[PDB]
């Protein structure tokens, strides 16, 4: 996260860290058994770390659970990152408490201008922002017009842009797979963008609201 602020500890209880030796992607707990992330973060097996704030220090609130199944969206394409969404099933159900809570799936697609929160342990591109502590940032959803204007012919129905064309505030590598929450619902998944926080290059996110059927069917 670039240009944000440190999240208050445990203020984003749905935020998870996908670990394979080290943190490599974020994710969102949607229920006691499933986690949503980005398809490009795929690995046959991964360790989901919940209840984290500082990923390098044991705080006593963490729950480390290995995956039992990792399912990429059937239409995911590594050529253009289309349909960049994935589901991870926990081998054992997560214990919901003060530090671990699921985020609700969208009941409708959020319109442009809606304010959201994006968080993660990715690159901060700062000397004062410690990436080991969960970082937070508020970003508005952009119109398709602005999105396509920034990335001509690269935006599909499964993508949306969020952030500021002015630059300076944006998600970045390491935040990938993480949540974009607006009005208490998971509207996006950190996917891609040109550089980070660069003017004219907003962040691109997987449009969760059009995957409700696949998500609910797969979680059955
Ligand atoms: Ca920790």
């Amino acid at each position: 996260i670039v240009g944000g602020y440190e999240c208050k500890a445990y203020s984003q209880p749905h935020q998870v860290s996908l670990n394979s030796g080290y943190h490599f992607c974020g994710g969102s707990l949607v229920n006691e058994n499933w986690v949503v992330s980005a398809a490009h973060c795929y690995k046959s097996r991964v360790e989901v770390r919940l209840g984290e704030h500082n990923i390098k220090v044991t705080e006593g609130s963490e729950q480390f659970i290995s995956s039992s199944r990792v399912i990429r969206h059937p239409n995911y394409s590594s050529y253009n990152i289309d349909n960049d969404i994935m589901l991870i099933k926990l081998s054992k159900s997560a214990t919901l408490n003060t530090y671990v809570q699921p985020v609700a799936l969208p009941s409708s697609c959020a319109p442009a201008g809606t304010m959201c929160t994006v968080s993660g342990w990715g690159n901060t591109m700062s000397s004062t922002a410690d990436k080991n502590k969960l970082q937070c940032l508020n970003i508005p959803i952009l119109s398709y017009s602005d999105c396509n204007n920034s990335y001509p012919g690269m935006i599909t129905n499964a993508m949306f842009c969020a952030g500021y064309l002015e630059g300076g505030k944006d998600s970045c590598q390491g935040d990938s797979g993480g949540p974009v929450v607006c009005n208490g619902e998971l509207q996006g998944v950190v996917s891609w963008g040109y550089g980070c926080a660069e003017p004219g290059n907003p962040g691109v996110y997987a449009k969760v609201c059009i995957f409700n059927d696949w998500l609910t069917s797969t979680m059955a």
